[PDB]
Order: C-alpha cells, then structure tokens, then sequence
C-alpha cells in the first residue's frame, strides 16, 4: 500500500543478473561485419534489436522501428579517392596508400568502406602542399602572415583542435583548393609509429589506419533543419543546404602523412605544431630539393564521395510504468559505425542488450514493473551527425519535452579499463554518486566504482568537498538534441583510460578498420568487467530514476556551475562591460535568487520526505525537479547556429569560461566601438541569461507563490 | 474522502452572490477620471485593485503590483496637434476641432489626452489632399491606378479594414506625408450624424468624437522583443525599432472629415468607398473648385507626439489550489483606458471586481478553496499594444507553458445587452456550453444564456448540430501572447448587440471621450443585469476548471477546425499545389490521426470516470488534455511576425481559408515561377502544419504506446 519506491532488493537482483560473457557474445555478434548507416549489415542489426526485445521471455512490453529519409555521403567503388604526388605535365610520381593494410585479418575487403571525409565535396585539386597545424582559423592566419600563398594550395592538417569540416571551411577562405587530415602519432599513440608499437602488438593506431567521420558542420539530417525526415517533409534544395565543408577533403594514415610533411620546404613550424611523424615540420609551400621528390611537384587530392538519400532506422523499445507511465526514463545508443565499430558503438550496444534483457526478464516472470515508463532507443545513423536520434526528437518533440525525466546515453561503453568517467548536466549528479558508491570496480583494491573514479577525474566543490568531476555535453553523441534543443538533462557513461599513462586524444583506433571485437577482447577490456561495471552504473542510475517516489535529481547542483560562470565573468569581463555601461548586477542577482530558491525547495522536498505525502504532492514536486532544465531554453538565442538553444551549454569560442553567448558575444565585440551592433549583442546575451535565470528561479519557487 | 470536484452547490452560491448593484457602483468609481496607461489615476486603480484583494474578509491569498518600464507615446499639452487647411504661402484658412466638444460634461478638461495617434512620428507634411477609402494596399493601388499623383499627399482614411498604423505604412509605400483616419457615421452609426441623434441622446457616437488607439504594428514592449521590460535589461536603440508608423499620422472626429472629404475634387469613388459624411466622396487631389475652399489650398497636418519610458503596472491576485496548486487557471482583463475607458475596459474590471469579491469572500469563510490555483490578473499598458499580458507572459514564460490550464479574458464585458459572444479556441468551448445552459439569460423570455446566444451567433457541427458558435483569437485584447506565444487554450467572454438591428463596427464611443458611465448606465446595460450575466458566466467556467477532478477541456473538439482548414485548402488550393508537385496526402493523414487519437483518448477519459480512479491517473488525462494546445508551436514558422508561434491561430492575409502558414506562402507564391523560393516555402509552411499535427496526435495516444 505505500507508493511505489526505489526497491533494494530489485536493484541488487539486477547488478548481479548483469553477464560479462552476455555482452561479450553480443558484442562478437555486433562487430563481426562492419554496420555502415544503411548498409545491409545494419539492417541485419535493426531486426536483432527487433527480435531481442520482442521476445515472449525476456523482451520488452513493445518494440518498433521507425525509419527516415536522411542525406548520407559515401566513396565510390569504381573510383577510389586518392591522394597523388605529380610532376609539371600531371605524370605520378608516388601514391598514397587507399585503405587499411590488411594486418589483422579484417581489412581490406569490399566489406570497408574507403577512409573518406562524409559530405566533403568531389573535386580533383592539385597544388603545392603547404602543413597548416590543426586547421584552425588562426594557424591559416599563421601561414598567411608568414607570406605563404594559400590560394591554390593542398593543405595538410591533423585530427583535433578544431571539427573535422571546420578545417575546411578555414581552408577555404584563404582559396585552398583541398584539404588532407591524418591523426598525428603524437597526439594519440603517445609517439609511437611502428608496426610492432601497434596494433595487433597494443592499442595503438596503425599507420595505415585512417579516421573516418562527419565533416558536416551542424548535427542532424542535412536536408530537414527543424522538421523531421518523414517521406513527405519539405526539404531544403540540395544547392540550399549549409554545412558542407567547400572543398574536397580527404584523411590518409600518418605513413602517407610522414611521407609528405617530412619532405615540405621552409620555415619550421612553431613548437606547438611538431608531432611525431619522425622529422621536424616545416609550413611549405612544395617540397625540399634535398627530399624524396623534385621540388616542382604538386599534390593532386582525386575526391569522388557523393550525396545520397538513404532509409535509416531508429529502434525504440519500452518497458510501461505502473503508476506514472507519461514519464519516460531513456536510455540510448547509438547502433551504426564507420567499420566494425567494436568499441564505437558496439561495446555501449552489447550493453544496451545486456541490461535491457535483464530488466525485460524481469518484467515478463512478473517480479517487477517500473514506477515511470524505461524507453531504450537504438539510434540510427549518429556517425553521420546524431541523424536518427535528432529525428526523432523532432517527430516526438512536445511528447518528449513535457514527459521525459533524463535521457541517459551508453555511446562507448569502454575506451579502456582504469576508470569511470561522466559527461552530463548537473541535476543528473546527484544519482550517478548515489549510483556508483554502492558498485565494486572491477579494478584493483577493493573500492566502489566512485571511489576509484574519484582517483582519475575529481574537483572541489564549496558544498561536497572533492567529488568525482561531471564533463559537461557538447556534441559528441546522441545526448545533443536531448539536451540542446528539447532541454531534458542528460548523461552520458563510460570507462576510460588514465591520462597520467597515455595521452591519447581518444582510443587509438576510433573510426579506424582496426575498430575490431580482438581489439576490446585483448586490450580493452579483457574479462568484459569495464562492460559489467557500465552496465551496473547505467542500470543502477536508469532504476533510481523510473521507480524512486522521489526523483533524485537535485537542481540545486546547477548552483555551482551558475556561480562559477558568474564569478568569471565579474573576474575576465566585469571592467569591459562596465567600459560599455552594461552591468551585471542583475545577473548576480538572478544567480543568487535561482541559488536560493534551489535550496529551500531542497529542504520542501526533505520536510516532504519525512511524512507520508500524498501521490500528487510528490508528481507537483517531480514536475518541478525534472523540467527545471527545460527553463535555460531560448531559440532566439544562437540563429547562426542551428538546434543549439540551451543558454548555459551551447558551443563556447570565446576565452572567458563564463555563459557561452555572453563569452562569445564578449569576443566578438572587444575590438568594435562604443555603440557598435557588436556591443548590443552583448547586452542580448547577458538578458538572454539573466531572464533565463530568474526564469528558472521563479519555477522553484512554491508554486502558488506571487 | 472521494477527490475534489466541481460543487455543484458552491457553484450556485457563487452565482446567486454576484450583485449588480456592487458592479454598477465598481464602474462608477473606476471610470469617474480619465486613466491612462502610466498616469497618477491608473495608479490610483493599481491600488484599489491592491486594497481590494488584500482584504483580511473578502480579498485573496495574496495580491501584489510588479512593474516594467515600457515605452509609450503621448501627445504634447503645450503644442496640440492641428490639422489647417492652408493658402499658398502658408495663411491658415480653416482649422479642424482639437479634441471632443463638451457635450456631456465630462469632455475638453486638461485631464482628457487629446486624440491622436499612438506611436505616430512628430512631424509638420502639408500636401494636397486624397481620399484613400480605409487606407488599404488596395486602396492605395486604386488611387495610383487612376493616375493620381500621391507623392506629397495628405491621405484621409476610415478606420476598418486594415489596422491602424497600417494605414500610415501603406500610404507611406507611394510616398503620401501624412495621413488622417475618421470614424465614418456609415461604419458605426448606421447613417446617423447629428448631435439629437447622437450620445447623449443614443448610443451613437457624436460628430467630435474621435477613437484614439495603437497605431504600433506589433504587440508587447516595443523596446523588448521576447525579453520582459525589467530593470536594466537590453532594449533595442530607438533607431532600430521596427513597427512604428513611418509618417506622421492623426485622428479627427467625423464633422472636420465632412468638412475635408465632400470639398475634394475630381472622380467619384467606387460604391464600397461611399459613406454617410453627407455628401458623394470624390478622390482627390486636392479640393474642388466651387466647394468652400480654393482649389489651391492644402491640409498641413502638425503632430507633435513623443515617445516616452513609463512605469506599467499589472497586479496579480492568487487563490491558492488545495490539492494541485501548481496548475494556474488564470482571469485577466486589462484595467488602463484611452479616456474614461468606461465600457473598455472598466466594464470587465468591474466584473473582475465582482467576482474576485465573491469567491476571496467565500475563501476568507473557510466554506471552500479551489482544487486548483486560480490567478486573477489586472494588466496595465493594454491600450499601448497589450504591453502588460505580453511582458508577464516573457517574465514567466516556463511557469506558465508547463502549469497553465486556461487563459480566460473579459475586456469589454458589455458592449450592449442582446446577447452572449465567446472567442476562444475549441478545448474551451464545452466548458463555456456547460455554463451557460445553467443560467438564466437576463433578456426576455426565460430562456438559458445558451439558449439565448445560439439565437444570435451560431453554425453547424457534424458533431453536435446547431450550437453556438465561438469566435477565433487574433490579437483583439490580453489573450493575445497567452494562446500565440505560450499556447495556452483561452476564452474572451462578454455580451454584445444584435446585429440584425445595427451594423455599427463596435460599440460607438470606443476609445473617445464619450466612452463614461452614464454611456453604460442610460444605455448599454441599463440595471447592469448584462454585467451580471458575463460575471456568472465567468465565474462558471472558471469554478468548473478550477474544481473539476476530470478538466472539462475537450480538445476533440479541435477536430471540426482541423477538417474544416483541411477541406478548404483541398477544394481551394489543392490544384493549384498539385501543379506544382505539392501533395496534401500527408496533411489529410495527419488531420485522420489527430481525429482517431482525440476521439480515443475522450472514450479512454469516458471510460475512467465510470470509477473511483487513482487522483494521479486523471492528473495524467489532465496533462494531455490542457498541454495539447502546446503543440500547434512552432516559433520558426513565423518569423515576419513578432510573437506569433501557433501555427493553427497566426494572421491570415492569403484569401483560402485554411492553415494561416499555408494560405499566406499561396498567396505569396501564386504569382512566381515554378520552383521558386516562394513555392518552396510553400512547402515548409505545409510541412510546418503536418508536423504540428502529427505531434499532437502523438501527444493524445495512450502514453506508452510506440
Ligand atoms: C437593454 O438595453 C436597451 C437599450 O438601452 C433597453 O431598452 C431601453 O430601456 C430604457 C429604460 O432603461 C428606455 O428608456 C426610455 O425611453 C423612452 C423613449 O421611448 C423615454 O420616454 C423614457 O424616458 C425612457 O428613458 C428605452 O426606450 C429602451 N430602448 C428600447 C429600444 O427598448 C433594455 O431595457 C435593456 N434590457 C434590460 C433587461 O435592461
Ligand atoms: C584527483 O585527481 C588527480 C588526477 O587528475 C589525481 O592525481 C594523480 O595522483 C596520482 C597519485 O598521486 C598520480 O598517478 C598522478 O600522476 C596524479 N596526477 C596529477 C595530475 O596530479 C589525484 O590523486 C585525485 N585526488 C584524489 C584525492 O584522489
Ligand atoms: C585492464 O586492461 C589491461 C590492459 O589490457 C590488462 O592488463 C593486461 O592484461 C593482459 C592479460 O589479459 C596481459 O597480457 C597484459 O600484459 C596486461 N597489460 C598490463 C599493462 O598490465 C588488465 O588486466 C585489465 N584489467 C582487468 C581487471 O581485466
Ligand atoms: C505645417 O504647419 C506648421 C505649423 O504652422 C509649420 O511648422 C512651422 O514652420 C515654420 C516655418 O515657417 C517654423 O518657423 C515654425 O516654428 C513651425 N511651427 C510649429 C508650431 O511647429 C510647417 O512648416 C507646415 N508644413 C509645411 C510643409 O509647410
Ligand atoms: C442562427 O443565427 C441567425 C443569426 O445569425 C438567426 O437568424 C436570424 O433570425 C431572426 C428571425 O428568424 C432574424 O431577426 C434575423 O434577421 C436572422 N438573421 C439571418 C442572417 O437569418 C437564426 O435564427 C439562428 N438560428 C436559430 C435556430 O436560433
Ligand atoms: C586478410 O587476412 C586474412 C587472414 O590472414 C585473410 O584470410 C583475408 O583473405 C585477407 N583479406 C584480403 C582482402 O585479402
Ligand atoms: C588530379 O588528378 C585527376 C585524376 O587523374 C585529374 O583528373 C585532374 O585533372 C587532376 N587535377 C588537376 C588540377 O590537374
Ligand atoms: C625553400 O625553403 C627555403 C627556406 O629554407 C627558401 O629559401 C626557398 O626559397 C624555398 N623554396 C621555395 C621555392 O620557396
Ligand atoms: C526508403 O524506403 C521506402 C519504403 O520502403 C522506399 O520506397 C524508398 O525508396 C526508400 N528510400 C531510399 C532512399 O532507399
Ligand atoms: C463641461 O460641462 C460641465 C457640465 O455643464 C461643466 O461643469 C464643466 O466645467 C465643463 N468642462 C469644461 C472643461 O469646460
Ligand atoms: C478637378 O476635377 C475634375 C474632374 O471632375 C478634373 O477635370 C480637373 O482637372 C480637376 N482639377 C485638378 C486641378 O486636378
Ligand atoms: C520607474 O520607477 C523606478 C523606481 O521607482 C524609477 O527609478 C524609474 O525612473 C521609473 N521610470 C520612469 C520612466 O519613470
Ligand atoms: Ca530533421
Ligand atoms: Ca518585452
Ligand atoms: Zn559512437
Ligand atoms: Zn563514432
Ligand atoms: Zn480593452
Ligand atoms: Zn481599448
């Protein structure tokens, strides 16, 4: 007879059902082909999903695919890009490798789609070679100011710093005629280049191994900004469409890299530029009369990617609450990849299957129903920028807007095996502590997993003390509509590897042909314990949220990360603003009132708690706790950016770690006059937050409250 | 023990204690002194309304003032505007009246603002005059079409037809100066001109009065698109205001328009342009020869208004919910006049008076507290382009969306005694049917108000047969930025005249000096039983969705709206789209699915209440009933317009009555060229109005169906 709560014995009974040896053979099931976005293989992949949560045994209440027409970019078969050394009358005088050599066993075939940079345009340029860094704006401004013609120029750049269609785009303004990418052995392989150093002997990068990935600008179907892409939608013209990078581009692995850039002329890059492709780097343009190839010799970069409509389908899966079954709990991955994809996404798929064939068993013998409706969702078509799940929160957006508690995403469930590491809003904090203090690591000692995590990632806080640090969502997975753009908070878990031991940018082999179940079996993740340990945190969090009567989720988190903006706007940009008479009293004041209303509906909800409260008051504070994130939207905010409305999350490029439209508007201001439309933007943005802010305050505050 | 419901018996109590006599003495008072937005008497009111609903015995919960500082218009006490007719050299010959003739003994005090018109540019053109009909882009064309010269010109016009300030717009597009606009005796007073036919001897408006309004084209704060006018917060720079007339431009009562029209020259105009000013009207330029004045002479028109900041006020009451106090079914109406402002907007404050009293004193008792919040609102600045409603509705924008069960307005309660009207979109009108078959109509007969009003005002359902028929919203009163911007369901309630017996445009004083107690008393509501008639009503429908356990809000309804829009666009537009490879397939789908989930989701409502259901099951229904007005919001849909987001209720200028998204983009692209950017827009707008369809379909499904 009491209201339904978060029950102990239900939890326990499922972190101890979660099976390493399941996921392991689901994750050699979902990486023995590689599942390119539309490809047959994920199809195939689309109705595993299907019949796993369909079954009469262990599947789910109901499952359904929905499918969109989405704008896809690929290589062609008959004509393989590529990259090509040329003499003055256009004979070839060396070429680049193609694809992935064959050293493990899985490359190679008509199964892996050629390296190719998605959306990057088919061209044929060729020119002198010049090496602009990462590709950012101000490394081509380092060339141009160094007296370095651009225009007409092969550019080579590394993987990082900047997205990978945004190298392009710099490239592009300086009239670059094509762009290389190659990822540097310094920035992932801790310097290390040789076939023995690397994979199949570590978990180090290949040298022939290339980054594939979106170089779209924006996230979400190309054609279909802000409607979904149903059969019938209206879709912008293909000659209408932004994002594009403007010229052809195309990655190569670091052995065609460290053959070009170690024969370049000149000056020598700056200090920061240098990397370990074996030599020092110099900026060109053309190559060195003492090198490998004749200095009169161009580069000629042969793109033939296209852009074409193709059907890529979403899986959605539910488990129905028993008593608040219009609030949603949702759980996502993504289910597509560049090759393989064991590690990305298939070790956060094996997990998804994992844990929802737990619960779905748990659900058909009888034992249990959630309080609050579970929604699993396998998304399709996130490589090519979040496509299926942007989708679908156009289709569903008021649905899932007015119902939905958090969205908890599993994208890679393992980048190795040291520690726990979260990326997510602050209300979502408080469960993942809760979550990870009752779990054993897998690692050594005989600590929590948010005892060890605290080891790796952690901060002080002026209310907890040190804490384990939350990263903070941009766009890297399918949280980003979530949170973005419908404003529901979200969370995003894996485990990772020690940064004092390795400074990858990221595992070695992402989006790479070497992305293979051998690579997470040996090194990874032997034993498939990291997989468990996510599969616990993630089952653990996804339980205290669908059935405790109370939501933990605690708002009055977010009072940190408001202060911390505001204190850095008072320290970096108070005396500008006050040089432009615009003041921040009244965000200071905004802070200090969502800071205080945040607390005294903290203690409400705690003097509630002692009692035995009637179902509704606990739905009225619910309501309060799980849409507060909902009040830092404004879609007038960002309009040169496209889904971003979130006031406190949108991208940040300015210096100043404060409020991102004000950071960004600061920046682009500090050098216009007085009375400039630059200068009225800043007081925009500042209003954009200070409204938010009181906003938000004003929905804590007791509800019948004037 | 059982949930709180609707009383029947504090229903009647409620209806049996609302006093005539108490409202009568309300108008008196509030309409003794001309109140102004902004002057020393509104606030006079602000603080009647405080006192009133701060009365230990008979106020409310709690009640306070919040304030924003917007910017008005005023004219200049120290330089009136003039309208002359001059000579030549600039010798004034005739001069018009400068402000209402004292005929009733409440006129031509410095306490009355002198007419002119709101948000019209300063400025002194003097030119040869035109008669421009209602000041149309048609009308203009006509003129332009004859061979008239317009550059220069004065343009006299009518009120009706286009809104005020786009009169001057459309003039100011062929260059005229300045424009005059009159009230034509046809339009208003069925012919009639003189002052024995006239208030105060009739209803009808006499020959000096003149209707002062907005002339801005938006509505809200000028200076604070989207943000609320709070201390310190960006407006933008009064040079980059858009909405404002572009030339000066000046009302005159009908007795100086007579003087000025039947002394133009030149050719007759059309039937539709005639009128009851006495004479036949002729076009211009300029002045006929054997009329009073030489045919040289020109009309200088001298404006001297200025734009101000001012502090608003609204004051808002509460009554706070005894068991779901974070659901708000709000009352408003707005309290500031042109002058006495007796009929608009005293007569609802009045009533707002009444009722608050009734039910605070009924709350002070103990005898009963609503289940939900009701809010009593008094907004400020209405007159100004409905400053207040819209910049409490940007402060609080998130509250509201998420808590707000009905938006009910009373503007004008009485405009004469015949019969009830409601505007209002189709989830509140089986609310307002269930009221007003259970109160006794104070006309003759003994029939119900219902029964009454459908004598008056009705159509044909499919559904229900001959009902009354309500209203749609535009942006006629408070409703505004709650059903366009927030999309909140809303109702406007009051009684008005037969128009069997007049074909006058609104009640004759409205926005004159002649708009005063004794116009209400003598002639509108005489015994103000009329008053009390809307008060019930009112008072009705707010207890029903303030008590209700199930809301009577019945958002099938919403269906004969969509099918209606949906057939006018196939018998209309349908050809014409297909030509253009344009299916409306999708949109008859989605008008299907939102029929077969609305009608389903009533028999599931049905179907519960044949028990005792759990208080959280029917908070559920109840959410899906009051948010689905939520989902008819786009905020990208229109962007020409300022607040307008529901794609369902936005301005309709194209001539098919159907989606106003869709009409508009057909009548822009009816006359471009295959595959223009028009006809794609077209289909955006189409895709626009699927979408929202589907999505609110989505939102009336069983709530964890996939
Ligand atoms: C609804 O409103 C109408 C219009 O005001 C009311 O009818 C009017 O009632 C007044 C009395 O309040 C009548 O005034 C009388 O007029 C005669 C002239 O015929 C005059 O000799 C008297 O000194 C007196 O002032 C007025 O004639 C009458 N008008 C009409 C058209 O009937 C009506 O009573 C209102 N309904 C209710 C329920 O109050
Ligand atoms: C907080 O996190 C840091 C890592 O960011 C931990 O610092 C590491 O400490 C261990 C042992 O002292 C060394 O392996 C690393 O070299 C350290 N790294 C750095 C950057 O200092 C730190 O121990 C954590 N704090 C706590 C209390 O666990
Ligand atoms: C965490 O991963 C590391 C790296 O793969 C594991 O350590 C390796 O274990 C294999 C056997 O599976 C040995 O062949 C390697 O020599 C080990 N490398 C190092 C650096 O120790 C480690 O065992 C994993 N932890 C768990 C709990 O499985
Ligand atoms: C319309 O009439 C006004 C009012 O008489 C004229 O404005 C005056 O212009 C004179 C120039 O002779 C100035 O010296 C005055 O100070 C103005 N007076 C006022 C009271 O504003 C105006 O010039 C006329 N318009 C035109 C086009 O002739
Ligand atoms: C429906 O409303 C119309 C008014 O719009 C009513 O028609 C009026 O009826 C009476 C007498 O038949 C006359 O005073 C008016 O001249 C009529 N106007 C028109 C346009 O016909 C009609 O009576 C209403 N229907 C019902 C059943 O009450
Ligand atoms: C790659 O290596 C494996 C294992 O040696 C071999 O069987 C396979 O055929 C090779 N693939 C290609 C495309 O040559
Ligand atoms: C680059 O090589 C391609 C492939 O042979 C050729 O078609 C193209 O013309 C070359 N580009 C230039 C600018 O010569
Ligand atoms: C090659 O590099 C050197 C700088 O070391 C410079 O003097 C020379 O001119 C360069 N050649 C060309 C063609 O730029
Ligand atoms: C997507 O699927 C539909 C339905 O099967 C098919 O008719 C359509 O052509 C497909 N689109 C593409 C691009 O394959
Ligand atoms: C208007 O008329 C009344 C009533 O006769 C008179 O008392 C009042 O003074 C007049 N007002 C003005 C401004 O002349
Ligand atoms: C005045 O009107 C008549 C048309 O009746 C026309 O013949 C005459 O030219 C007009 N005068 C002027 C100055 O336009
Ligand atoms: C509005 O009121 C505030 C507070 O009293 C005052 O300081 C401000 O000047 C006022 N604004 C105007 C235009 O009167
Ligand atoms: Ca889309
Ligand atoms: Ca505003
Ligand atoms: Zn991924
Ligand atoms: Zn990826
Ligand atoms: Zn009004
Ligand atoms: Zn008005």
């Amino acid at each position: 007879l009491a209201p339904q709560d978060l029950d102990l014995e239900i939890l326990e009974t499922v972190m101890g059902q979660l099976d390493a040896h399941r996921i392991r053979e689901n994750l050699r099931e979902l990486s023995r082909e590689p599942h390119l976005a539309s490809s047959p293989r994920d199809e195939d992949l689309v109705q595993l999903l299907l019949q796993r949560w369909k079954d009469p045994e262990s599947g789910l209440d109901s499952a359904e695919a929905s499918t969109y027409e989405v704008l896809l970019s690929f290589p062609s078969q008959e004509q393989p890009n590529v990259v090509d050394i040329v003499g003055p009358t256009g004979g070839i005088i060396h070429s680049c490798h193609r694809t992935e050599e064959n050293v493990t066993g899985e490359q190679g075939g008509p199964d892996v789609v050629q390296p190719y940079a998605a959306y990057a345009p088919s061209g044929t340029p060729q020119g002198l070679l010049v090496y602009a860094n990462r590709g950012a704006e101000e490394d081509f401004k380092e060339l141009q100011t160094q007296g370095i013609k651009l225009e007409g120029t092969i550019a080579l750049t590394r993987y990082g710093g900047v997205g990978r269609g945004a190298k392009a785009v710099n490239a592009a303004k300086h009239g670059v005629a094509g762009v290389l990418v190659y990822t540097d052995p310094a920035d992932i392989n801790d310097g290390l280049s040789s076939p023995d150093e690397t994979f199949p002997n570590s978990w180090y990068l290949p040298p022939s191994g290339v980054e594939r990935g979106s170089y779209y600008e924006y996230f979400g179907d190309p054609l279909t900004p802000y409607l979904p892409a149903v059969p019938s939608s209206f879709r912008v013209d293909l000659a209408n469409v932004s994002g594009f990078p403007p010229i052809p581009t195309q990655p190569i692995g670091f052995q065609d890299a460290r053959d070009l850039l170690c024969n370049l002329n000149g000056t020598l890059a700056p200090a920061t530029w240098q990397g370990a492709l074996g030599c020092h780097y110099r900026l060109g343009p053309g190559f060195r009369p003492d090198g490998d190839f004749p200095a009169d010799s161009q580069v000629n970069v042969s793109v033939y990617n296209r852009l074409e409509l193709r059907n890529s389908s979403n899986v959605l899966g539910i488990i129905r609450g028993a008593v608040e079954p219009d609030r949603y709990v949702l759980y996502g991955n993504h289910r597509d990849s560049w090759v393989h994809g064991a590690v990305d996404p298939s070790s956060g798929t094996a997990v998804l299957l994992e844990l929802s064939r737990v619960l779905g068993t748990l659900l058909k013998k009888g034992t249990w129903r959630p309080r609050r409706s579970i929604v699993f969702a396998s998304w399709g078509a996130e490589e090519f920028g979040l496509i299926g799940s942007t989708e679908f929160t156009e289709e569903f957006f008021n649905k899932l807007q007015e119902r939905t508690v958090a969205y908890i995403n599993v994208d890679i469930s393992v980048f190795a095996n040291a520690t726990l590491r979260v990326q997510g809003t602050p209300p979502v904090q408080s469960v993942v502590f809760s979550a990870t203090k009752e779990i054993r690591s897998p690692g050594p000692g005989d600590l929590s997993i948010y005892d060890n995590w605290i080891r790796y990632f952690n901060r002080s806080s002026p209310v907890y003390g040190l804490v384990p640090s939350l990263g903070s969502l941009g766009a890297g997975s399918d949280y980003a509509p979530f949170v973005h753009f419908l404003g529901i908070s979200s969370m995003d878990i894996a485990y990772t590897y020690d940064r004092s031991k390795t400074s990858a940018r990221i595992y070695p082999t992402y989006h790479t042909a070497f992305d293979t179940f051998d690579y997470v079996d040996k090194f990874l993740d032997p034993g498939f314990s990291s997989h468990q340990a996510v599969a616990r945190t993630a089952g653990s969090v996804i339980l205290r949220l669908s059935d405790s009567f109370f939501l933990p989720l605690k708002v009055s988190d977010y009072s940190e990360t408001l202060r911390s903006f505001l204190q850095a706007a008072q320290q970096d940009l108070g005396a500008l603003l006050e040089q432009h008479s615009i003041s921040l009293g009244p965000l200071v004041t905004a802070v200090e009132k969502f800071e205080a209303e945040a607390a005294a509906l903290g203690q409400r909800i705690s003097t509630l708690q002692k009692g035995s409260p009637d179902p509704l008051q606990v739905r009225m504070l619910n309501d309060q706790l799980m849409l507060l994130e909902r009040t830092f939207l404004n879609p007038r905010a960002f309009p040169e950016e496209r889904y971003y409305s979130h006031v406190l999350w949108a991208p940040r490029t300015g210096s100043v770690v404060t409020f991102p439209g004000l950071s960004n508007a600061c920046s682009r201001a500090r050098d216009t006059a007085s009375g400039s439309e630059a200068w009225a933007e800043v007081q925009r943005q500042l209003s954009i937050v200070v409204t938010a802010l009181e906003g938000a305050a004003a929905t804590l505050r007791p509800v019948a409250d004037l």
